[PDB]
């Protein structure tokens, strides 16, 4: 018996929280592999479902998105992807169409999740209403906070259900995660769950 | 004290045009059909549908008509004190889907804002007429849509699980075992159903806003 494993490419502008988000899964950070010529650290994030164990091999840049775009060798053969932006910085959100264009060019029809990071910060600029355009392009969306572990499992559980072809798949146990570095205010979480229902109802 | 401690129970009214499959749908729960009670003043059968959740047992008292919706509207006593509802139509007959707004408006006049599920029945029939493209304009205030097939038991538990989450105020509530159901009288194609479920989700997002200024 082999191992069920998928290549996942994590992309988005420099400074949005890609490396802080991938590093919450403790054992994946411990067993990571650095490949200098591709400009990547591949993290093996194992998750335990009701039908057995699965492995997401998450590709995280080495910081070469700050002064340029990514090569075709980073994208080739990916089976799924995450695009990230910061919700306190509008320029990171406006570059989302161009990250999506690269994924489509090299990989065609793969399941992709869009993530808005840094929702623990009070003065938010990009809100639920501005994500409607991306949902019409077939991206799935979640509000995330990498520092407090808010909604960490959501992107990986939606991607596992799509790939396997089972809408009733569940995780039976959570992976060991880095302890929260900030508190996710509970009044802000309830308001943002309300914003998303109002924007996407009907 | 199990008998002293009451029962959690809700009145559910089941409404929609004559011939849409309401009686057939409510009869799939076998113990509900065996224990039903007749009310002669209003002409209704009340079926006690028991479901077992992760926090314990609950009971939906379903009020099914005796066919007086075929000749006209229903009296005020049928609707009074309902806590939730189901509105049904037939996907091979377009006049039943066009009367959906009139059934909704009767509900809100007597009962105001109770939680409602809209069901499109008879998705086992090959030549389907009302599809997902036409259905995604009706889901608005306090309402949810599910495709359904009463003869094959397709999606039977979905309307009842969405309503229990809304009535109790618990979005993580689950059913821990299924009720005994009448054995299927026709097969629902598994590849057809998944296609139909994906069609509703993509029709959802194509109807949506994209108009600046929304609060
Ligand atoms: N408060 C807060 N700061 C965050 C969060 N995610 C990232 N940051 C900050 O954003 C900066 C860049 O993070 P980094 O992981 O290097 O992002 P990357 O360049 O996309 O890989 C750092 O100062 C982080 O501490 C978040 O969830 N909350
Ligand atoms: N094939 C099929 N026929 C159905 C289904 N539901 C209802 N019918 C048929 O539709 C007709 C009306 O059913 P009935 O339960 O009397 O509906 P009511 O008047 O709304 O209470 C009958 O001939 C049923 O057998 C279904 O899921 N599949
Ligand atoms: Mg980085
Ligand atoms: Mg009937």
């Amino acid at each position: 018996e082999p191992q069920v494993q998928f290549k996942l490419v994590l992309v988005g502008d420099g400074g949005t929280g890609k490396t802080t988000f991938v590093k919450r899964h403790l054992t994946g950070e411990f067993e990571k592999k650095y490949v200098p010529t591709l400009g990547v650290e591949v993290h093996p994030l194992v998750f335990h479902t009701n039908r057995g164990p699965i492995k997401f091999n998450v590709w995280d840049t080495a910081g070469q998105e700050k002064f340029g775009g990514l090569r075709d060798g980073y994208y080739i053969q990916a089976q799924c992807a995450i695009i990230m932006f910061d919700v306190t910085s509008r320029v990171t959100y406006k570059n989302v169409p161009n990250w999506h264009r690269d994924l489509v060019r090299v990989c065609e029809n793969i399941p992709i999740v869009l993530c808005g990071n840094k929702v623990d910060i009070k003065d938010r600029k990009v809100k639920a209403k501005s994500i409607v355009f991306h949902r019409k392009k077939n991206l799935q969306y979640y509000d995330i906070s990498a520092k407090s572990n808010y909604n960490f499992e959501k992107p990986f559980l939606w991607l596992a259900r799509k790939l396997i072809g089972d809408p009733n798949l569940e995780f039976v146990a959570m992976p060991a995660l880095a302890p929260p570095e900030v508190v996710m205010d509970p009044a802000l979480a309830a308001q943002y769950e309300h914003d998303l229902e109002v924007a996407q109802t009907t």
